[PDB]
C-alpha cells in the first residue's frame, strides 16, 4: 500500500493550506508570549521518524514484548542525558505532558483527600499546581500561600498555615514576575512538618540548563519539568531526583506505567535524547545568558518611557508591565499590539482594580526573540516599538507604522534560515 | 540560530545508529502482535510538521491566546471528519493517548469512589477498563464481569451484579478472542439501571470505519478510541459521541481541558486530520475486508495442523492459539517464534493450568500484514511456517530454516517501498 512519497500536499489541499499559513504566520509574527520557544529542526525530523510504528510497553531493559532490543538504547540516551545534564540520579523520559508528570508525583506520594500547600492559582499559579477545575483540586485538598507585594515569596507566611492545616506535600513551583527562590529554605520548613518537596521548574528550565539559574535538584524530593519550553524541546514532560531511597523512585515509575499511561511515544523520546545532548553545548550557554540579557534591556525601555514594572526589574526572562497608572486594560493592549504583529497575552496585575479576565496588564517573554537572533540593539528597538503603540492606542496610523517595521525585521531575521 | 538543516545524522551518531536499527527490524520482522499497524507518510511528515512550536490552549473558536486563527482550522478538520466517519455529532481530537481518553470519561461523569461494572482484568480485561494499578480502580470501586467459556459475553450475567451493586457506569470495552458485541442489548440493560453506556472500540476502530464490524456509537452514551491502532493513525485519543445533550457534551469537553491535560499537540493532531480522510477512502475499504479475509485463511492452517483455536474460528481479525493439548507453553512459543523473526505475544487461555505469566498460548492479529501486501495466500504460507516451528520447538536447525524464507519475504513485500 504505502508507496513511501505521499507527499502531504497532492492529496489533502485545505489542510495544507492551514499548515502553512501558520508556518507564514509565525515567520511574520513577534512571539514575546512568556516561555514559548522555537525547537530544533533536529528534534523536528526525529518526532516525524519511524518511531511512531513502534509500541514498547514498560520500562527499558524490562520489556513486556520481545523486539525493544533497539528502543531501549533510544530511551537511554535521553535518561542518561537527562541525568548528567540537570546533577540527578534519576530520569523518567516516558510521560506525554507536564500536567502528566504532575499527575504521576500526586497519585506516587499522595493519597486522595490529603491536605497539599500549592501556590496561590489567583496570584500566578499554575493549573496543575491547585486549582478548582483541574483534578489536582478535586481530589486533592488545596491550601493555597500567598506571595508579598513586589511578588518574592514571604518565608513567613510559608512557615505559618504549616502548624495550621499541617500538609503532607508543599508545592514550590516556579510562577510568574517572581525572583529567584530559595530552595535550600524550603527543604528546612518542609523537613520539619515531615512533607514532600515538589518542585516545578518547567517555566524556568533552560536556565537550570545553562546555568543561570539555582539547581532546585540538588535539595528536594522530586522535581518535573517541561522539555519543550525554555530548554528548546519537543512537547512533553520529566521527571527527575537526586538522594532519594530506591523505593521512592519505583513509586514514581510505577506513577507514570501502569500509573496514568499506557505505552510512551518513542518518536517524541527521540527529540528529548537530541534536545539534551544540544542544551549540552556550550553555543546553548551563550544563547541563554543573551535570554535573560534581553530582558534587562527591555526593562530599561519601558522604565524610560514612564510604564511600570512589576518589581522594579526583571530576574530572569519575563517582566509584567503595570498599566494602571496608564488606564489602560490589558485586554485592550493584547489587541493593539496583536495588530502590529506583536504577540504577547494579558496578565492580571498584584492589586487588580479590574476583572482578571480583563487584567489590566501584560506579560512579555524574551526566549522566541533570543531563539530568532535579536540582541540587546533588536531588543531595545522593539521595546521602543511597544511604547509607541501603548502611547496612542487607538490611533489606527500608528499600529500600521509599527506592523511593516516588525515585517521586515521578521524578514531580516529569519527562525529557520 | 537555525540554519535549516542539521541532519538527524552528523551530530548525534548514537542515536541515529539505534533510529536506523529499529528501522531494519521492522522491515526483517513480521509483526503479528495484535492490533499493531503501520501508519502512513503523510501522517509522520505532518507530525514532523512546524506545529510542534504552536502553543494553542483551549478549543477552536474560543482560545484564550491570539494568534490561533489558522490552528483552529487545522483542528476542526479533524473534528468534522471524525463525526462523518464514525456517524456521530460529537468529536474530540485532543487527548494525548487512550489512556487519556478513559480518564477524561471518569472525571466527566463519576464521582471518586462510585461501583463501575467494568469488564474482568483476569480475563482480557484493559488496564484502564478497572485494573488494582491503575488509577481506574484505584480511585473507584470495580465490579468485574466474566465471559462464557468459548469467550462470547454472557448477558444473563451481566443482568446479575446490576441490582446486587448497582453500578452508575457498565463498561463494554472490546477485548481479545470475543466476537460481535451486541450494544444494542447493552443500552437495554443499562437504561434500567440508570447507568452510563462507556464502549470502547480502540481495539476494532479500522473496522467499524470500512463497515465491517458493527457500530457502537448509534446506540451509546459515550464512544472512545485509540487513533493509531485498526485506523491507522497517529499514537492518540478520541472521543465520540451521538444523540446526547449539549450540557453532556460539554461535561466531557470539561475533562479534557482544564480536566487532566493543558494544551493538546498540534503536530498530532494535524496527522489526525490527514489519517481521518485516508480511511474514508474506497482503497480502505478493500484493506480492512482483506484483514478479516486474512485472519480467517490462517485459522484454516492451524486447524488443519492439529492446533486448537479458541472459539473455533475468528470474528474479527484477532485469534488465540490454544496450546493446553500440545504441552507447550506461551513463553516458549514466543521466545521460538521471535527467533524466526516472527513477533507474536504470550495470551493466557481460558481455564488456563500455568501460570498467567507463561501464559500456555499466543495471540496473533493481522493488520500489520495486510499493510504490507500479504494476500490468502501469502497469509496461508506464514500460518504454515509458524506451525513448522511448533513441531519441532527445540530443534535449532528448523529455527534458522524459517528465518531465511522470513527474510525473503521480507524483501519480496516491504512496509515503505
Ligand atoms: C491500546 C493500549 C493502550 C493505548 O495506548 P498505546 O500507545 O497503545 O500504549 C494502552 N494500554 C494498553 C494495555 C493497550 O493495549
Ligand atoms: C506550561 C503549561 C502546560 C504544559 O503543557 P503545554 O504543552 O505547554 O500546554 C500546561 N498548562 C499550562 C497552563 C501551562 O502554562
Amino acid at each position: 500500500m504505502l508507496k513511501r512519497e505521499m507527499n502531504i500536499a497532492d492529496y489533502d489541499a485545505e489542510l495544507w493550506q492551514a499548515m502553512e499559513q501558520e508556518k507564514v504566520r509565525q515567520e511574520e509574527h513577534i512571539e514575546l508570549i512568556a516561555s514559548e520557544n522555537y525547537t530544533s529542526p533536529r528534534v523536528m525530523q526525529a518526532q516525524g521518524s519511524q518511531l511512531t510504528n513502534k509500541f514498547a510497553e514498560g520500562y527499558p531493559g524490562k520489556r513486556y514484548y520481545g523486539g525493544c532490543e533497539y528502543v531501549d538504547i533510544v530511551e537511554q540516551l535521553a535518561i542518561d542525558r537527562a541525568k548528567e545534564l540537570f546533577g540527578a540520579d534519576y530520569a523518567n523520559v516516558q510521560p506525554h505532558s507536564g500536567s502528566q508528570a504532575n499527575f504521576a508525583v500526586y497519585t506516587a506520594l499522595l493519597e486522595p483527600g490529603d491536605t497539599v500547600l500549592g501556590m496561590n492559582l489567583a496570584h500566578g499559579g499554575h493549573l496543575t499546581h491547585g486549582s478548582p477545575v483541574n483534578f489536582s483540586g478535586k481530589l486533592y485538598n488545596i491550601v493555597p500561600y500567598g506571595i508579598d507585594a513586589t511578588g518574592h515569596i514571604d518565608y513567613a507566611d510559608l512557615e505559618k498555615q504549616a502548624k495550621e492545616h499541617k500538609p503532607k506535600m508543599i508545592i514550590g513551583g516556579f510562577s510568574a514576575y517572581s525572583g529567584v527562590v530559595d530552595w535550600a529554605k524550603m527543604r528546612e520548613i518542609a523537613d520539619s512538618i515531615g512533607a514532600y518537596l515538589f518542585v516545578d521548574m518547567a517555566h524556568v528550565a533552560g536556565l537550570v540548563a545553562a546555568g543561570v539559574y539555582p539547581n532546585p535538584v540538588p535539595h528536594a524530593h522530586v522535581v518535573t519539568t517541561t522539555t519543550h519550553k525554555t530548554l528548546a524541546g519537543p512537547r512533553g514532560g520529566l521527571i527527575l531526583a537526586k538522594g532519594g531511597s530506591e523505593e521512592l523512585y519505583k513509586k514514581l515509575n510505577s506513577a507514570v506505567f501502569p500509573g496514568g499511561q499506557g505505552g510512551p511515544l518513542m518518536h517524541v523520546i527521540a527529540g528529548k535524547a537530541v534536545a539534551l545532548k544540544e542544551a549540552m553545548e556550550p553555543e546553548f550557554k551563550t544563547y541563554q545568558q543573551q535570554v535573560a540579557k534581553n530582558a534587562k534591556a527591555m526593562v530599561e525601555v519601558f522604565l524610560e518611557r514612564g510604564y511600570k514594572v512589576v518589581s522594579g526589574g526583571t530576574d530572569n526572562h519575563l517582566f509584567l508591565v503595570d498599566l494602571v497608572d496608564k488606564n489602560l486594560t490589558g485586554k485592550e493592549a493584547d489587541a493593539a499590539l496583536g495588530r502590529a504583529n506583536i504577540t504577547v497575552n494579558k496578565n492580571s496585575v498584584p492589586n487588580d482594580p479590574k476583572s482578571p479576565f480583563v487584567t489590566s496588564g501584560i506579560r512579555v517573554g524574551t526566549p522566541a526573540i533570543t531563539r530568532r537572533g535579536f540582541k540587546e540593539a533588536e531588543a531595545k528597538e522593539l521595546a521602543g516599538w511597544m511604547c509607541d503603540v501603548l502611547d496612542s492606542i487607538n490611533d489606527e496610523a500608528v499600529i500600521e507604522r509599527i506592523k511593516g517595521k516588525v515585517l521586515d525585521i521578521c524578514a531580516r531575521y529569519p527562525v529557520y534560515a
